[PDB]
């Protein structure tokens, strides 16, 4: 994704905030 979730929360859709404070794409950290 790229982005992060320090709040537990992805600013981007696609992602959630699996790998924090990192959000994963499909299950991916892209």
């Amino acid at each position: 994704c790229g982005e992060t979730c320090f709040t537990g929360t992805c600013y981007t859709n696609g992602c959630t905030c699996d790998p924090w404070p990192v959000c994963t794409r499909n299950g991916l950290p892209v």
